[PDB]
């Protein structure tokens, strides 16, 4: 966006090392469990 590894913006809107992550996280465990029985979502 303004960067891309380790953060994409801030402020603006961008921001996220950390809401992919917990998205793959929040997703995959209430889909399975509380984290996927194994974490094996790929995790992220």
């Amino acid at each position: 966006k303004y960067y891309g590894n380790g953060v994409h913006c801030g402020k603006h809107s961008c921001t996220v090392d950390w809401g992919t992550a917990i998205g793959c996280i929040g997703n995959n465990a209430a889909a399975n469990w509380a984290t996927g029985g194994n974490a094996g979502w790929n995790k992220c």
